[PDB]
């Protein structure tokens, strides 16, 4: 029970820090850029840079920090809070989706315009580090709530509401990673939005020697990509487009050499036929992809 209070104490204290840190962006960077202007070649492009950070800031400042400060004297509320405001936590998905586009503009001005602003504001951190903070916080909720669940489970308390909250803090951070990765794909001809919902995403060894491929399953397309080196200014590595299969051309072979981790995908573009063997990390990933490919092939 002593360690359970420690985790809740840390959660509240870092929430205060989170509002302040977001405040360095909103009422530090954004306010001065709105007052004094931007460089010539950056006009209108600041909406991309910040995404919906102001909306996130508003909600944590005017509402959610106070909600978490009530949990200090009433810890049973904590489980209810993350379930109740599940949809308000979907803001982070929109943030993470925009994040790769944000990183591109910032990296072009980090040493010039934004450095001048950092020097004026007197921040310890650069804008690059401040803009990662919302991504860090959604992961920090998962890390702390899992620990708070762990010590509640040892204390023989009611955990039903708290387990639901933990499951919410699986789905949202994972979608955040999923959407962020998608926007880091380069060399693809055509628009990502024009491919239907992103359904699944994983890394396989692929044989056309086998190489690593990050594979994106959209409703209308399957994209194969090579993992790239992490760039200067970017928080995650990118992905280079290698090949794609349209769902209307797709064929699933479930069994390849009877291996519980292999399956095949075939592309049937006219008279040109190409088969790809996908080696899974585990059997359960194979079962997820097979189910999902069988569902989209059964529509059209």
């Amino acid at each position: 029970l002593k360690r359970r209070h420690y985790v809740l104490q840390e959660l509240v204290e870092t929430e205060r820090d989170y509002v302040r840190d977001l405040g360095y962006v909103v009422e530090g960077y954004m306010a001065l850029m709105k007052e004094d202007g931007v460089p010539d070649d950056m006009k209108g492009k600041d909406k991309i840079v910040f995404g919906n950070i102001h909306q996130i800031y508003d909600w944590h400042r005017d509402f959610f920090l106070g909600e978490l400060e009530k949990c200090l004297e009433d810890p049973e509320k904590l489980g209810s809070l993350f379930v109740k405001h599940e949809r308000r936590l979907h803001m982070y998905i929109a943030y993470c989706q925009n994040k790769p586009k944000s990183e591109h503009i910032v990296s072009e001005y980090i040493d010039t315009f934004f450095e001048d602003l950092k020097q004026r504001l007197g921040h310890r951190l650069q804008l690059t580090d401040l803009l990662i903070k919302p991504v860090q916080r959604i992961m920090k909720y998962q890390l702390l709530l899992k620990d708070f669940l762990k010590y509640s489970k040892k204390a023989s308390l009611d955990t039903s509401e708290l387990e639901r909250a933990v499951e919410v803090m699986c789905i949202v951070p994972r979608r955040c990673n999923d959407m962020m990765n998608v926007g880091r794909l380069q060399g693809f001809d055509g628009k990502i939005v024009a491919q239907g919902k992103l359904l699944l995403q994983d890394t396989f060894l692929v044989t056309d020697r086998c190489r690593e491929r990050r594979i994106f399953l959209f409703e209308q397309i399957v994209i194969f990509s090579e993992p790239l080196d992490k760039k200067k200014g970017f928080s995650m590595p990118g992905f280079l487009f290698k090949n794609s299969i349209k769902v209307s051309c797709l064929c699933l072979e479930e069994n390849v050499e009877n291996d519980p981790c292999k399956f095949a995908l075939t592309s049937r573009t006219g008279d040109v036929v190409e088969t790809f063997i996908l080696h899974s990390s585990s059997p359960s990933v194979r079962q997820t992809w097979i189910h999902e490919i069988n569902q989209i092939l059964e529509n059209q």
